């Protein structure tokens, strides 16, 4: 179940944001499978200014990335981690092949937009921190207060979110 998610956007302005930064090694371990929330982004996390440690985007649960998100030898576990820590939907202008796989297969959308819209909708957040991004899967839309822009997702991806089978 799933055609609509609503969430506060977090701006992530970093390129190339590999595995390890989204979950790092030393949190994994082969049989776990449960609370990954707190390695979600552990090492850029350990600095109070850090956005995922701001107000209001602590609670957000759509992340608005640089180009080439989840890039490196992806991670079930780097999808694992953004799921348990509440995020719902990814938006990036280009994603690492191997999680943009995995997401679809997790109950993770991943959003591919854009850079010109990427960028725009950094500034939306910047300026009105809270302002919430809507992805409707069905019209295959993003939305942000009256901004309208147009997402791609394959198929198959777009069918195992749709279906529910997280």
């Amino acid at each position: 179940a799933f055609h609509t998610h609503s969430g506060i956007g977090v701006p992530l302005r970093r390129s190339n944001v590999d595995t390890d930064q989204i979950i790092p090694a030393v949190f994994l371990k082969r049989v776990t499978r449960t609370g990954f929330e707190d390695g979600l982004f552990a090492g850029w996390r350990s600095d109070p200014a850090f956005v995922l440690n701001l107000s209001p985007f602590d609670r957000g649960s759509v992340l608005v990335a640089g180009p080439d998100f989840g890039t490196g030898s992806s991670r079930e576990h780097a999808v694992w981690a953004l799921m348990d820590y509440g995020f719902r939907v990814v938006i990036s202008s280009r994603f690492g092949d191997i999680f943009r796989g995995n997401a679809g297969k997790a109950g993770l959308l991943a959003a591919e937009v854009a850079q010109d819209d990427v960028e725009l909708l950094w500034k939306l957040i910047e300026q009105s921190p809270g302002l919430e991004i809507t992805a409707n899967l069905q019209d295959r839309i993003i939305t942000a207060a009256t901004v309208v822009l147009p997402f791609k997702i394959d198929d198959h991806s777009a069918w195992r979110l749709l279906e529910g089978l997280d």
